């Protein structure tokens, strides 16, 4: 259906280079639809940064300790669809943050919490797929000044415990996304 | 941008056929991607049925009194992404519901709230747009056996005044939908 | 990954309206894509043919035993890949006749034997999937006046044994298109 | 009508750059859908290897005198439709080894003969086109251990003369394909 | 890349009712495979059912003429509505451009031709679910229009159906054969 | 709608590079649809010429004063739309000259007057945008020997103002193609 593996022993870091095609296969033999969820540091290096309006204003993408999402469809790659993708995850997130008496507020495919920022993502297509990558705060060390960010530490979530009901819950969420498209006919 | 019509003192039914292409142009001379939101009864013909699941159950699709949301986009006609964007839609009206003191949760597509049935929502292609409508019941008459229903009548909220601040909720969700897609470049 | 079907204990007619979209969805259950084989009758309306040639030759597509295998793939409806995969389907149940020690040929879409025809077969695509039709005669008692036919009880292959076997193989020519197309990176 | 080159008598060596995009109009200015077949060494550079699963295992694809099929076709860039029409012209060339007297048998994208894989594939997509690659062994020479196999000449075989016959009903196949796929009208 | 189709219906008149919009029209009645251009003439009289412009429909408006030169148009791309636009008025700004070979002072507006503020055409472009669907009229006379928009045919423009018939349809022929030859030849880019 | 800017305070030279996709949001900050016209000098870069048969022929492609024209549609990525659209915008700009008294033709996307060529002009396409150039010469000065060239300053059209003019009639065309294609029903 879609495959789902969560690096649960050691570290991995984030240097924007996990957002590329085919990088669940290449580096994991994972084969199609799939989603990886690890934790490490993240410092995205400029010429891996998908946000060209990040670029303009070269804006520095850093962290210590943060959960990652990469996640790699190969649907048809439609950047309106992994537009949608995103922030229907995010959302699925924000929801699910409330199960821990959390009041999570979302800002398109941002995650804020008493007005500081959680989480970091991007959406985009290769030419033969989906790649989206979401990015939660452990702690809040290591984080560019600037606006204010807050980790799951902080907001009494364990990551590792985080990291198993999340996953759990993006890839319900995706075959759900799958199987509805599948039970409706067409129309005139 | 993305053309919304709020239809506030005629009423409208929905018997399915506002499913159908072009269904807003048709009708207002709305052209492109629009979001119709409107108040009426609500009967489905089988014969307008979408969920094919529905017709193997021959379920029954009614309400007396029902908020109507029918939207429709000229993209690329892909059942995917009708699913995915139906459903961060869904999840966007129960984000709204917070705001206004209800404790309302998504079960895929559908909206809960007290373990009861607000909703109902169908997403699927033409051969040249996508088509989504979401229902919210304002009453609990006229709604089958089966489920049990609530109403946004019951939980307090005016329906007029609803209809205008969700509208606006899933204009926006959507444009920005459209912007995200516009400002990543693609990956390898 | 796909689900298959065989119907082994009873006859299904074909009247060529099982090559709509959404029909093993309908009539059994099935979600996705899927392959659907049953023994029956064969007598295409003129208002459910496909060939368009045919009802410009005001053909007839008719038999009195026939092994169907309906097969529906919730892919791009993409014309070229219905009539790609129509003929490699084609050449493998070719391949896998000689396994009986049958020496068939195939030309285009159509299987032969002893320069008798043995199949019919169509691809075609809806707005929602692709959907492709194989008919192998089992007897040739009812088929039209013009060239001669061969069926599997004359070729000494049981059709129950053939079914089961066909589809398999069938089956796993589909899931290895699939598996392939995920395993190779794009070019430049 | 599609393109078709023969280089019959200067050798062309293959090491995998001749996969790319335009690759025939480029270099011979043969414009459109295409298929250039010549002879030649065969060492692919590991920068400019298709297969992932080869990257991974790191395998070596090489030999020293192998016929090389080079297929360009600019159709709707999808990774399952240069995966199908792969597999049904592997198919074709099986199926032609037999009017040779050959017990020629497939086993997905590659051909056996008394065990032994007589040839090598690859089939992707380019953003704006279908690459597909077809490699036949003429001798064993240069070969790499492992899997053991077989060439043209061991077949008794003049590669000359399969050239020729071979790249006409490659061809002629890809032409039926495209034929088949504009008589049938679509369905519903 | 190599060719595409064409038939002149130079022995009988055809009518135009709007059903020939319709996907596989061309193979289904006259046998013709793959990528078409269907010449004919004959009159012009909508049915609301093969109405395709759903503003003429808002409208209502009266599509009707007794003698035009009727294109119809087919290609088995990919059925984009956008390509389909783009395509329907490269087409039409050709036949502006071939008016000017005749003498005309004709211009364009959209997808519609006009000589001295009166218009010559009516065109639309679609698609189906399997192919792109394009038709052009061109009014032979302005008898049997109906009235309200100032038209005006060939024949007032000293224009021989017949031969205009012959030379417009090899000017799109080429026009579609370029843009299928153009989009081969480069590369993509990042 | 669609992003216009006229650079008429400095100047823009052209070596091919614009032709990238995101160049007008990278470099201006215009997201989404846009036509970006400039005045400058012209001097292709060989790795970044488009057209393969210029490559081919070794062309080379110099000018000191020409506008120039670079539009990028986030539709889908399809050559023939590029195609198709580019020789649509040359044919207005030609309608556009006769307005000016003079008498242009068209040689598919090749603006003609009095058998001297005045532009030039590519359409391709990027991963996730369409792009189209056009180039109108202002003085023939720095063209390569060749074909008989001409300007606009010796057709005595002011640079400046046909640029206002021009650009106007452009994005003009572009929305009428966007209306037309949302008007109209699909067909059986």
């Amino acid at each position: 259906s879609m495959e789902l593996l969560i690096i649960k022993e050691r570290r991995i870091d984030y240097d924007g280079s996990a957002i590329r095609s085919h990088w669940a296969y290449r580096n994991f033999g994972i084969l199609g639809d799939s989603l990886v969820v690890f934790r490490g540091k993240c410092n995205v290096k400029v010429e891996e940064m998908v946000d060209i309006e990040d670029l303009r204003l070269r804006k520095e993408i850093k962290g210590d300790d943060m959960v990652h999402y990469i996640l790699e469809l190969f649907w048809h790659p439609d950047i309106l669809l992994a537009s949608s993708l995103q922030k229907l995850l995010i959302a699925r997130l924000v929801e699910l943050l409330w199960n821990y008496g959390i009041e999570a507020s979302r800002r398109g495919d941002d995650i804020y919490v008493n007005g500081r920022k959680l989480s970091i993502s991007i959406a985009t297509v290769s030419p033969v797929s989906i790649k989206i990558h979401i990015g939660l705060n452990v702690k809040t060390v290591g984080v560019p000044p600037g606006v204010d960010a807050i980790g799951l530490e902080e907001l009494g979530i364990d990551p590792t415990e985080f990291m198993e009901r999340s996953a759990k819950a993006l890839v319900e969420e995706i075959e759900k996304v799958r199987k509805d498209s599948l039970k409706v006919r067409w129309v005139t």
